[PDB]
């Protein structure tokens, strides 16, 4: 691994280009731990694979959902590769409970206050001036440029959006520990190569606040240290263990806790070119997806049989009925399974307009919903997966954030035909 | 608690009468184990107490799922209080998996095949002919009679399609605990008062075959007993632990393991009338149902910040827009929440026509469904919190039994308009 | 007839490879009947061309109907060509009446029980331990092969629903004689040239029970053989009569015993296309079809004439009216005939939803009903015929079959895009 000259040392981590690969770089978490521009500077054993090890799991959570961020792989247990990026110097800080700061910002309101939606703050990255909060409106006026990318309105707004997003998929995923995240701050920097602008630094146990069964007196949080009266080494070993608990436990965002499968179910095999682009979409949200030919009409004795296999095995399933013309297979499926149903006929323009009510209007006692998209009935059925998996409700709620950027661009782009 | 005369003595279980009480009944549970028409018989101390707890525990749950079961209250450590019935003398039995008499009976056939669907038996009730297999052709050919109701094909057919109801149920409820439902075996009886046929005499460690983590060797139910090349003081009480173990858990098979609400918003005051059927039919389904008015039109800002509430609180959560005319409710719900959205507008048949197209054609990044029914888009609400709360999907799974019931009376009374 | 050498030598029929047809087969009768595995076996003159005969006019019979049955040609007095198979060593019974091992077999169950849908039942292939009776459950379990087709899930509910249509075929065919099919036993083979699964051995005096006037005292079949105290050569005559009896009339089954016609009326000459399609799918079911072109808008006078014209010769008659646009034809038609009406309109995805309307609602006194598919039109002429014509009936019942089993091939292909 050929390193190269340090581009940034900081406190905890420094930044090496990397000679072998261009436009990457190495960052490395060093063995220290500090409260704001104090004197807790501390050497702290195994603090840098720690660090290095949440930052990695993070990342890679964030990644696998979809979200835009600047990391390729960990290298050995205190470093990792990413993209270079030319940070942003704000303190993204989102926040479900009111604590810390807003509280010394909004004398008057009291500890536990919940932010619905979550509340995003910017601050300005100086310690000379102890990180002062900045508006919106100061962001835009300053009129930054980094990697050739000036911060407007466009990308104050989707930076924003983005901690709003980055905050609620890492609060979902915690919660599966019961441990409530309070708050967090992350940074956003400009890939030089795409020009994008990504979630970048790190997000370790300094960038957040951790509350086991929402109980303040557990926190496993770097708050902790900052608590401290006098830091004493006998001092520095609880806050250790606390760092230790996260580090094994964030590898258990990564893992999947509900079991999820679609089966589609089609009257035919002239039907097949439609249920493929389902299996593709339930693909996109990773949960298995199987295709099988049973018909209602010539077959519903094997139809019955065919749901039992899925229904007895356990595995939590969404069945999808695809069938043309009068859609029986929805209707028999319904009714006679306690798993949701969704019809997905393959309604071309010709006869769409007569066919879709033989999915819509069912005697009462059946349940069965109607969603004419393919990948609409695989996004609906992520949605209910969603309830009950963390991985699957991450990748949709990015996707939400996202498809909105898009706008932001596609707007930026023809703002442009207009001058 | 005005005991009467014996009207039935069993091996394991007492029956009497209670005079203070017209057409009810008191089930003593007795101190006694036992196995085949063999001397295989012993006494076990606290075995009354354990029996007792788990029939009541499993019956109330059974019957708050929705199923016709013969249970009023416990009544004590060691007994509980039922409707009078004329048991039925046929042990129905059920399987998921081949063991036990099914390998005896079908030589050839490995000890682990899954029946997909649960495989049903008829035993006739005698300990002098060991309990014959009897076919449904058998019962319906025996024309039996109890409390005055002839045992006939839709009787049969009623009994053989509960036994199944029954166990997937208990087989659900068991799977939080990492058990394996194997088998089963219950009685039905006619309730002399009603004349229905409900589950009847006991569900308890006698009557199933339960594997923690699926592993055969960790058997805890009576089959335990029924292995042992001989009983020893020693050996009855790994017996007894078995069964402490089961009666320790059986009661957390009531306890909901996850929390459900649907989220009714409307876009008129006007609307409320249907609204209301919604959250009366997610009360029968045991789901808390919250009510809120909120325009897409007029106040789309608040729409979002609302949908933020619901979304915060980490409860799993199904919105279910009520828009009627340009359905915009459920599109702005639908693009902007990770959670499913189901749209059901109260079309009626003079613009229903029309308006329906406001919630079925979306552009793609919308995984909005559509159920018209009132009743039935609680129905779906159910089926999506079916996959991850057992009590949901036990309520569920019963509707469909009784459903069905419900038509096998009906066919039989209008049938008589054939004479 | 170029004799190879012998690949089995049963106890009533050899089977013998010819040297000259490659993968075909000689199936030899003998002149012995058997019961049991006891010592009762008797030479009988003329029994070996009476059983070849039978199977002969059985399989032309099913084969016509559109069964796939390994059968060529009859090849002399007492033996037939067929495709090489390798038999599954299952007897497939089906009944109608319980009688004879269905009693002994549900002791409580009367001579005379009717089966709906009905019964089917398999044995295991052994003289040693006396036929026993095996389920589906053992029959998959046993993992068999032959000509490399596994049996299984698939495979076993093919042969399981074949049986029942073969027995429902030849139960019908047998009614216009006043004989009631009781029950019957068939064994399938897999068929080496092609790999399917065909109805195989014979189908004979020995293979069902056959009672005149659903009289038991009258049985035809071999049972007055199994039925003797003792066998003397004055009860072999009646046993040898018995057969006689059956060979005469086996050759009336093949025998249409009423006759079939659709009348297509066009209203012009440029919906030719459409009344094709309609003339080729009553071919296929054995219908003759007559063209005929007459406009109700521009020559009714005709359009009764012609219809006067069928009307008047007593052949059974469906019309089958196509006319886009105002069907006027149907109507008039439908309204001045005693014979059914099918309007089957050419309706294109431009005018269509509109023109159906004109075929659909129509004053009172009118019997006209609509059948959109050309297909269809044709399949639902056969239905009608079919209660009075057991030819069509045979092919429409295993029409369903055939179909059916299509779909269990196609899951079974498209179910391994699922690994
Ligand atoms: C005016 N411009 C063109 C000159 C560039 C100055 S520099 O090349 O030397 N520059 C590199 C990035 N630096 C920097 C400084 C501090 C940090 Br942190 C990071 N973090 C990341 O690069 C990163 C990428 O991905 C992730 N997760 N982090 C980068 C700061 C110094
Ligand atoms: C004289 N004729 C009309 C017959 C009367 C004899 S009896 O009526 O007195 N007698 C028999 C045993 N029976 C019996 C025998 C054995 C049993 Br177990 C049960 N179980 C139940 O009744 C029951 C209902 O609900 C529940 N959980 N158990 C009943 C019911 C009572
Ligand atoms: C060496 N391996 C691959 C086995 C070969 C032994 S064999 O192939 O020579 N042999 C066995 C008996 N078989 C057999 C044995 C008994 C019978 Br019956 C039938 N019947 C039919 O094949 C058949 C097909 O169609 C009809 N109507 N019959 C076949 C089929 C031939
Ligand atoms: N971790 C940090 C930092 C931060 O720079 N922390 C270090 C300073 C350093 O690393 O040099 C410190 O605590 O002294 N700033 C914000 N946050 C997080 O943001 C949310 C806001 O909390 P507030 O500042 O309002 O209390 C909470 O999660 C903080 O932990
Ligand atoms: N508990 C019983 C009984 C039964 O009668 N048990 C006791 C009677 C008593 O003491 O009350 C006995 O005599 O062993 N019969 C079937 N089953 C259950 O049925 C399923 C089938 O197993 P199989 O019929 O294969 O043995 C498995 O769950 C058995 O436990
Ligand atoms: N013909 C046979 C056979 C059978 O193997 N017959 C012969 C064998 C031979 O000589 O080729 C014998 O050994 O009796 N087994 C069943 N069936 C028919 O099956 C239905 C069922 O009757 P059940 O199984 O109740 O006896 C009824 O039509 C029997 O004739």
């Amino acid at each position: 691994l050929n390193i190269g000259k340090k581009l940034y040392e900081g406190k905890t981590k420094e930044v090496y280009e990397l000679l072998d690969s261009p436009g990457k770089v190495l960052l490395q978490s060093k063995d220290q731990i500090t409260a704001g521009n104090a004197a807790r500077k501390n050497h702290l054993e195994g603090k840098a694979a720690i660090s290095n090890k949440i930052t990695s799991c993070i990342f890679q959570l964030l990644q696998e959902a979809g979200i835009k961020t600047a990391f390729t792989r960990k290298c050995g247990e205190t470093a990792f590769i990413a993209p270079q990026c030319e940070m942003i110097p704000i303190e993204w800080v989102c926040r479900r409970i009111a604590t810390g700061s807003f509280l010394k910002r909004n004398p008057g309101v009291k500890e536990g206050y919940k932010f619905y939606p979550p509340k995003v703050e910017l601050f300005f990255k100086d310690d000379a001036n102890n990180d002062p909060q900045w508006s919106e409106e100061q962001l835009i006026a300053a009129k930054f440029c980094f990697a050739g990318l000036l911060i407007g309105q466009t990308e104050v707004d989707i930076m924003s959006h983005a901690t709003q997003a980055i905050f609620e998929i890492l609060e979902k995923s915690w919660l599966p520990q019961n441990c409530t995240l309070v708050d967090m701050k992350i940074e956003f920097g400009v890939d030089v190569t795409t020009k994008e602008i990504v979630l970048a630094d790190v997000i370790d146990n300094d960038s957040w606040r951790l509350w086991p069964s929402g109980d303040r007196s557990q926190q496993k949080d770097k708050q902790s240290y900052r608590d401290l009266k006098e830091v004493t080494p006998e001092g520095l070993q609880m806050v250790k263990k606390n760092f230790e608990w996260v580090a094994e436990r964030v590898e258990l965002l990564l893992k999947s806790e509900s079991q999820c499968r679609v089966v589609v179910l089609m009257g035919s095999t002239s039907d097949l070119g439609h249920c493929e682009k389902i299996k593709k979409a339930c693909g996109n949200f990773g949960i298995p997806c199987e295709l099988r030919v049973t018909s209602a009409h010539k077959g519903p004795d094997e139809t019955l049989r065919i749901k039992a296999e899925y229904e007895g095995d356990g595995i939590p399933t969404v069945f999808v009925a695809v069938a043309g013309r009068s859609n029986g297979l929805g209707p028999v499926m319904s009714g006679n399974t306690a798993y949701p149903v969704i019809s997905c006929p393959p309604l071309t323009p010709d006869w769409g307009v007569q066919d879709v009510w033989s999915s819509l209007r069912l005697p009462s006692g059946l349940g069965c919903s109607t969603v004419l998209s393919p990948e609409g009935s695989a996004q609906f059925a992520a949605q209910i997966f969603g309830l009950s998996n963390h991985l699957v409700w991450s990748k949709l709620r990015a996707s939400i954030l996202n498809t909105w950027i898009s706008l932001k661009q596609a707007d930026k782009k023809i703002r442009e035909c207009n001058l």
